[PDB]
Formats: C-alpha cells, sequence, structure tokens
C-alpha cells in the first residue's frame, strides 16, 4: 500500500464513521459496532487510527477544517465588513444547534478530548486575529492588538457554544447568546452604528 | 483512621504537592521525586490521589477556590459596582502572570487534563452571573440574559489567559489583553463613561 492508498482509505473510514455516529451516537456506538455497521474489514479501524479517541480527533480535525472554511466564507463575502463579522460570530454560535456539531464537538470531543486542542485554538484564534487586523486598519474597529484581540472573542464563542449545546433548549439559549454577543461587539466599533 | 484523619492527611499531602510543584515543576517532578523530596512515606500519594493526573486535578481545584475567593472579593468589596466588575476581570488576567496559575493551571492542567472541567467552568459562569444581574437589575448594563452574558464574558478571560500564559512576554500580553478587554467591556453600559 502506498501513503497515497492508506490516505485515501484513511478519509473514507473518516467519512464513514461520521455517517455512523451521526445515525447511532458517539458513545452509542463501539469501534465493532461501527465495523459491522460499515461491513469493514476486522481492524481497519484500529490500523488507521488506534483507539477510538483517535478517531475522534480525526473525525474533529476534519469537522474543524469545514468550520472554518464555511466561517471564513462569510467574512470573505460581506457586502460590509462590519456587519460580515457578525454574521460571522452570529453563525459560529448558530452550529452549536447543528446535529454533527452539537454532538460530536460539543459534546462528546469536549467528554472525551477535553474541547479543542491548544493547537486548534490558536489556529481559530489567527484566522480571527486577520479579520480583526483588517477592521482596524479600515478604521472600523478601535485600536487594539489583533491577536489580544481575537483572543478574546474566540474565546468568548467557544464558551457560549458549549453553553449552548448544554441545553435542552439549544434554540432559546441561541437566541441569548446573539443578543448578548450583540452587546459584547458594539464596543468594538469606532463609531456607533 | 477515620475519614476526618484522611481527609487532613489529604490536605498536607497537596499542600506539600504544590510547594514542591512550585520550586521545580510539575513535569519536571514524578510521584516518587515528591515522595523523596517531601520525605513521604512510600505509596502515600498513590494511595491518596491514584496517579500524577488525580494529583494534579486535586491541586487545581484548590487553586481554583482560592481564585474564586479573590474574584468574589474585588467585586464583594467595590465602592462602583461597574468598576469592580472590570476590576475583577481584570484581576482574572493578571492571575495568568502568578507563577503557580500561570505554570500549574494554564500550562500543566491545560496539556494534562485538557483545561477546566466543564463543572469547574459552570460554576465560574454562575459566579460572574450573580454579577451581572446585580448590575442589569441596577441599570448600569443593557438587557440580556444573565447566564448567556456571563457565559461569554468567562469565555473570552479563560481564553485570554492562556494566550497570556502562552507568551515568552507575558507582561506585554497583559497589557494588550487588558486593553482590548475594556473594548469588548465597554458595550455592555447602558450609558457610556
Amino acid at each position: 500500500r502506498t501513503r497515497a492508498e492508506m490516505e485515501e482509505t484513511r478519509a473514507t473510514l473518516l467519512a464513514t464513521a461520521r455517517k455512523v455516529f451521526s445515525e447511532r451516537g458517539y458513545a452509542d456506538t463501539s469501534m465493532d459496532d461501527l465495523t459491522a455497521q460499515a461491513s469493514l474489514t476486522r481492524g481497519a479501524l484500529y490500523h488507521h487510527f488506534g483507539d477510538k479517541k483517535g478517531l475522534l480527533a480525526a473525525v474533529v480535525e476534519q469537522i474543524d477544517a469545514e468550520m472554518d472554511e464555511r466561517l471564513q466564507a462569510i467574512s470573505d463575502t460581506a457586502e460590509d465588513d462590519w456587519e460580515g463579522f457578525r454574521c460571522r460570530c452570529r453563525a459560529y454560535l448558530e452550529m452549536a444547534l447543528e446535529p454533527e456539531i452539537q454532538r460530536i464537538v460539543l459534546r462528546d470531543a469536549r467528554a472525551v478530548l477535553g474541547g479543542a486542542s491548544p493547537d486548534s485554538q490558536r489556529h481559530c484564534v489567527e484566522s480571527m486575529q486577520r479579520l480583526i487586523d483588517n477592521l482596524i486598519r479600515q478604521g472600523v474597529v478601535a485600536e487594539a492588538d489583533p491577536q489580544a484581540l481575537a483572543s478574546l472573542i474566540y474565546g468568548s464563542l467557544a464558551e457560549a457554544a458549549f453553553w449552548i449545546a448544554e441545553g435542552e433548549d439549544g434554540n432559546a439559549r441561541l437566541a441569548q447568546g446573539v443578543a448578548a454577543l450583540e452587546l459584547l461587539l458594539r464596543g468594538l466599533l469606532v463609531k456607533p452604528r
């Protein structure tokens, strides 16, 4: 087997694990369950991922990449950059009600892996930093260190997403989160709108 | 041995572990090292804490309780409640440069335990919620769900503390963090100051 072939197989196993965990639940699904449900060869999942936690980490990495792409696209496509930033921040919270993110990232990875890795966190912060730097340069956002401000913003959103995902009434919590978020964000503006 | 006697001994071992980890470093200090340095009986630390990670969790729990007390006291003693809230928030960041918090909580527990437990997080949020509820009732802070707003605020502070503790220049990062924080907080006010 080549590296290329192994990488292709890993990707198929990861996609299938995501599909099964969606239908059945992560805690509910053992490695043997996944093997049976997906009609995989004995040992394939252990060979690629080591253990269930390893599989979960790999799934989370893919999900994270997808999230980053979706969020970057909101601010990239924005007609007004401040509104694009608000929309991106709100979208992060709105993702906490999507079943895969809610369950796999905000419940399962939270409990099993201890939440986002420090590396993943630094990555999210760097992305938000690019946006903040831009808005400061535009004179939209008041002067501050971009990286510092991005850490604060990312932290608020990450915690609020956990909180929304803890509710029996996530829909209610989402509206509350977004409304509170708007009060925090409005102070960033040089000139109120 | 009574429960009371075991609890007393546990507390002495925890205090000693804190002292040794301060002098020597958590990663640098094995359970056997701690046993030797503190002249403990063979097996005492394993008997009380199970493993090193268990000891670390127990140390973190004590540190957390101390932090909560210190922070609650800032807003309790405040002459102006808004300034007391700003001071409490800044103090959380300032704690990221204290050697024990910086190292044990923001570096070691981060890497080893995955940061604060969800329970610890909910506890911090409930404390901040009490304060926010008060400030909203006073008409100082604009209407919002207290728990939602506390989640956002706590998240910002927790992440910014990690960020400050990642720097080679924590002092520089602290000033940047505090300045950025002030921009986020100012939007909470009904009436600007």
